[PDB]
């Protein structure tokens, strides 16, 4: 018993990680197939060669799955057991309701996805059925074998904090792209703005009510979340930030892969540092929260509205603290859109509602 | 679904911190059983008064002519308690010796054991397994407590290292050279009439590390290479679990006994208020250091000690106690503590043959005590 794995988004990060997982254990995974932003092309052909793969998707014009809805087309065909979804942004929304409606396990990086499906994509799937690849949710799942459901008191998600922990909003006003860790996810690490989608989808997979989600701010990135039971005891995960440990085990689901990664060293000293993170300054968390309350297409617009304004920053367009203010403002705006999304193109056109009400407020900033 | 408990010690601080959940917790635990030695007949009678539970115990011979109308009294008395009373958890409290055999007849009844007696799995720790069903004992000390909670986070094959936890005690980065002329008052421990001053000493020493990896090979059946203790000042984590993947699981909560008490008196459950919560809306620190093991042989001299196996562990103890009551009463340095350990232990080969019945306990115990005696007498 091999698993079967089809990659999407197999030239980044995470899906180059998942590869070397895999290639370290081939008694317990097999790629069969790879799905790719074509933007690097030289990675992928090196991806064919090495693992002599050719059931491959390319989202732009030897390949049998050419086009725009690509992945999508190579999910439904594919034989798999696990899916393991790691296209970024809104590419990914489509391949995700595929991969569920397969059966497979769905081992999902691309949380803007769950984000935006909300609902959508809850009902898409059974129980069990979507494994998160983050290493926060990874962290939770682990942590929550340490009771039943009704033992839960607090979730607890770590935050880095990003660069501009004790920056207030004065010094944030001149802060260029490369300070913020990006060139003209680690963005929105800078902004918190990935805190918020993480408590969203914290409450959307686990089921926990927003104001039993905490956020605290951890700068070594060594804790990865905790919770906090109802007798006061905390149980909490811990490692060198390292992805193939929260892949690999969202792969091997419930089982552990042996040498996945370095666990932490303690023959050497070392410091874990808690504070708490400063809601005046960076509200991208209370503000998910809101959303997420509201409920419905919300979320979607909270995520729509973030890709747009960090789109403008990153061209020079705004300042920085003009992320989260944007946010704000299209949230404020979207009265009109806490229904619950019957398809894909309600979810769809709160997007572009979001997208234009940003554009706009840019246009005035 | 209430929990009959039987509390054994009743009268200490356990047995009257156990009391107080049960208390908080009527629906969830029925108190059906006291036992305490005579020397606390008085506290253990306004107990019975405040429960209105009569199925008491004096656990010793003393306060005899004053033991008039108590159903069990007298030398294993806690023993005839537990075997003849019906229960769902017997929780051991008693100190030293006298847990040893109520220990086994607990185990005896099909009854959970939330242990907290250090002699059951230190000197009769064979004994004990032996006698036990997987599961049936839940520890009852922040660190074990920590790593039973830990141990849920994968299957047994997926465990690559237990990690204790130590304060380092009151010479954590002390020097070999600084520790020479060290008193026990520097130790922390003063006189009293207790094994107060002793716990202190084993604290200093880093015996009670020992003693803990000795009872953590005991209660979770891995090996003493794969057992680690790191310092952690702060006392936060309480230990953890690494796997084999490289994820570590922790468990961490401010010092409180009420914790680990309620999760041995109601495991699996967990029970709602029994303590306080980490707060991270203040900002705080988790430091971790390495042991310094050259200064500190007293861990790496009990995992010696454990992998003989047999009464070994049993030796180990019942030398530090000699040893170390003599660094209390002024008669040998410091250093002396572990090295009279180490000499006691050289001289035992006999004693890492499986014990056959309680009795050769009690000799490997008494021939350790005159081994240890010697020892000291000599310098
Ligand atoms: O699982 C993780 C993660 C944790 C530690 C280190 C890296 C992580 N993932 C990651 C970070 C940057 C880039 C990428 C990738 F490129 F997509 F692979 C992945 N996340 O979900 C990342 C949130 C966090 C994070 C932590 C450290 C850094 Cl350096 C960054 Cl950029 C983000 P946060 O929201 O700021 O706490």
């Amino acid at each position: 018993g091999r698993l079967r794995v089809v990659v999407l988004g197999s030239t980044g990060s995470i899906g180059t990680q998942a590869l070397q997982v895999i290639a370290d254990n081939p008694d317990r995974f097999e790629v069969v197939g790879l799905a790719a932003g074509g933007a690097h092309l030289d990675t992928l052909l090196r991806q064919r060669a090495q693992t002599g793969v050719t059931n491959i998707a390319v989202a732009d014009e030897d390949i049998p799955y050419h086009g725009s809805d690509a992945a999508t087309r190579l999910v439904e065909q594919t034989e798999a057991d696990v899916v393991l979804n790691a296209l970024v942004g809104a590419l990914g929304l489509r391949p995700t309701l595929a991969a569920l409606k397969t059966g497979a396990r769905l081992a999902l990086a691309n949380k803007e996805s769950l984000v935006a499906g909300g609902s959508l994509v809850l009902r898409a799937a059974r129980p069990g059925q979507i494994v998160p690849v983050d290493s926060e949710h990874s962290a939770l799942a682990q942590c929550l074998r340490g009771g039943t459901p009704d033992e839960v008191a607090k979730l607890v998600l770590t935050a880095s904090g990003g660069p501009f922990r004790g920056w207030s909003a004065a010094d944030l006003e001149h802060v260029t792209p490369e300070q913020a860790g990006a060139h003209p996810n680690t963005l929105n690490s800078a902004s918190l703005v990935n805190k918020g989608l993480e408590v969203i989808e914290t409450h959307l997979l686990f089921g926990i009510p927003y104001d039993r989600i905490d956020v605290v701010v951890h700068p070594q990135s060594i804790i990865h979340s905790m919770v906090t039971f109802i007798d006061g005891s905390t149980i909490a995960q811990a490692s060198p930030p390292d992805m193939k440990l929260p892949i690999s085990l969202a792969l091997g689901w419930p089982r552990r892969v042996s040498g996945a990664a370095a666990a932490c060293d303690f023959h050497t000293a070392s410091s874990w540092e808690f504070e708490p993170l400063d809601t005046d300054v960076f509200p991208a968390v209370e503000l998910a929260r809101q959303a997420g309350v509201a409920g419905g297409c919300m979320t979607a617009v909270y995520n729509a509205a973030n890709e747009e304004a960090a789109a403008a920053f990153l061209a020079g367009r705004i300042g920085f603290p003009a992320i989260v203010g944007i946010i704000a403002d299209v949230l404020h705006a979207a009265d009109q859109w806490a229904v619950e999304p019957a398809t894909v193109d309600d979810v769809l056109d709160a997007q572009r509602w979001a997208r234009e009400r940003a554009q706009r407020a840019v246009s005035g900033m």
